[PDB]
């Protein structure tokens, strides 16, 4: 039977489809649109836009185990089509937000919990994986640092940590291939909390030369992320980052225990994403 990869073109997504295939498994690799670049080679692409769940129903033909990333708006539809095509096991990529006490209201608990909750309650076997901070977050980041030596921050001491998007992805087909993970909820981190200041400057390390962390004022900082993010978000992360600010945030050992290998370091993160922080 088929795996479904929903969001097959994505950092997380064609890195769990690539690693089926090199796995011999079937793989359909499910994007918006058929005529875009970028699956990895070997998976049948099929239309499966999480947002109009109609197109599933064609996606899930044949299909035991479905890669889902959280899109609350056709969760509803999602559910009744994987329970129509008979999926036994859909692994979810979910957030640690929802771990943490305020998260029925912290709008990105809220919005991962509303996609948790609707699995946990169709009958469909689940695994939920919760990452922390994502490495790849530190890509936005590249222009400041392809054009000079300094990133600046709303709190520079304020703590993460950061995971490396193979691991997601490793414990992901962990999830889709062995026995043991049914009902299994995984809080991953990388294995080092680190500031904000003390990420730039590893990335300065893969580079070969220093770079600096200066502090941005917060509202400078929100006219910033207030251009990115819905305003109650932005409201959210500078809270996030208020309350880990020179407080070590936790270091859990899940990747290991689902893998038996250690977490990637952001270190490593970073030499593996060094041409993205070169200037052109």
């Amino acid at each position: 039977m088929k795996i479904l990869v929903t969001g097959a073109r994505g950092s997380i997504g064609s890195r769990v489809a690539g690693k089926l295939v090199e796995r011999g498994l079937p793989v359909r690799g499910g994007v918006r649109d058929l005529a875009a670049p970028g699956l990895p080679e070997g998976v049948e692409a099929v239309q499966a836009d999480l947002t109009r769940p109609e197109t599933l129903a064609r996606a899930l033909e044949g299909v035991d185990k479905v890669f889902l990333y959280t899109v609350p708006e056709g969760i509803a539809g999602f559910v009744d089509e994987a329970r129509a095509a008979g999926v036994r096991h859909v692994v979810l990529l979910s957030s640690i937000a929802v771990t943490w006490p305020d998260a029925d209201r912290d709008p990105i608990g809220r919005m991962h919990l509303a996609v948790e909750r609707p699995i946990e309650e169709s009958g469909l076997g689940w695994t939920f994986v919760r990452p922390e901070a994502l490495a790849t977050n530190a890509l936005g980041w590249a222009p400041e640092i392809r054009g000079g030596d300094m990133v600046r921050c709303a709190y520079p001491g304020a703590y993460t940590t950061p995971v490396h998007e193979e691991d997601i992805a490793d414990v992901v087909v962990a999830a889709l291939t062995t026995p043991g993970h049914r009902s299994a909820a995984y809080a991953l981190t990388g294995p080092e909390t680190l500031t904000q200041a003390e990420q730039v400057a590893l990335i300065g390390e893969a580079l070969g030369r220093a770079v600096r962390c200066e502090r941005m004022p917060e509202q400078e900082a929100r006219a910033v992320l207030e251009g990115l993010y819905p305003a109650e978000v932005v409201d959210a992360i500078l809270a996030g980052q208020a309350a880990r600010d020179g407080r070590p945030a936790e270091v859990l050992d899940t990747i290991r225990a689902v893998t038996g290998r250690p977490a990637r370091t952001f270190r490593e993160w970073a030499g593996d994403h060094v041409a993205a922080f070169r200037p052109a």
